[PDB]
């Protein structure tokens, strides 16, 4: 039996064939067991966002979750993304 924390990297990025589309990921790797909760938060409140997500595991059975959508961000504006998982006594809120 194997459980291994995840990893969460919060980040923006242009599709280069779209580059005025801007893209809030956060990526979850290294997981195990694959059961795992991820939403988007603002200013700290749950926002409501279109989901994408491309789930795949290694040789070792880690998962490995990239969680993105579009957004237009703000100076003022705080993104976070929240993770809960088996691992975490408390969900883990990673800031952009
Ligand atoms: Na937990």
């Amino acid at each position: 039996m194997i459980q291994r924390t995840p990893k969460i990297q919060v980040y923006s990025r242009h599709p280069a064939e779209n580059g005025k589309s801007n893209f809030l990921n956060c990526y979850v790797s290294g997981f195990h067991p694959s059961d795992i909760e991820v939403d988007w938060l603002k200013n700290g409140e749950r926002i409501e966002k279109v989901e994408h997500s491309d789930l795949s595991f290694s040789k070792d059975f880690s998962f490995y979750l990239l969680y993105y959508t579009e957004f237009t961000p703000t100076e003022k504006d705080e993104y976070a993304c929240r993770v809960n998982h088996v691992t975490l006594s408390q969900p883990k809120i990673v800031k952009f």
